């Protein structure tokens, strides 16, 4: 099932009203915050705060762009949830689940933790009907031109189910 998965409010988010994300998703995107990692809880509660802050502040988005993200601690944390339209990538906000790795992957991956939890969360998404049975996984780099989620990173997603080889 679902991993555990960090609310919202525990990591003391802004409240916002965004605009609905219609599902089941066609597509999962890993992507990588491409920031500094985190290791314990507290850490990854305050990185996650601070780039929805950036993302609303500068960026103007309407809340944090991720739908979940993955810290070294091993554990998932709620972006906007399954039900929020994302802000990670052009033309895929309405028909793609973000999962960000919290950290910077192009050199090094994400420890073993990490990864088992984006898989356990990815597996739920399609038996929970987030996601459809025939969705299909990439990388934020397939997509745009961005410097995500990182070679590292990357070769490892490449390998991972329903990867479009
Ligand atoms: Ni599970």
């Amino acid at each position: 099932v679902c991993p555990n998965i960090i609310k919202r409010s525990a990591w003391e988010a802004r409240e916002t009203h965004c605009p609905k994300m219609n599902l089941p998703a066609k597509y999962v995107i890993i992507i990588h915050t491409a920031g500094t990692s985190c290791t314990v809880s507290t850490d990854c509660q305050t990185v996650v705060r601070n780039i929805q802050s950036f993302h609303m502040d500068t960026r103007n988005f309407c809340d944090i762009g991720y739908h979940f993200l993955v810290g070294q601690d091993g554990g998932v944390y709620e972006g906007v949830g399954w039900h929020i339209q994302g802000s990670h990538t052009y033309g895929f906000n309405d028909i793609a689940l973000g999962i960000a790795f919290i950290g910077y992957f192009v050199e090094k991956p994400p420890n073993a933790a990490a990864l088992e939890a984006a898989q356990d969360l990815i597996q739920c998404a399609v038996v929970e009907g987030y996601l459809t049975p025939n969705y299909l996984l990439m990388g934020h780099s397939d997509v745009v031109n961005i410097l995500s989620p990182g070679q590292a990173l990357y070769n490892i997603i490449s390998t991972w189910p329903h990867f479009k080889h």
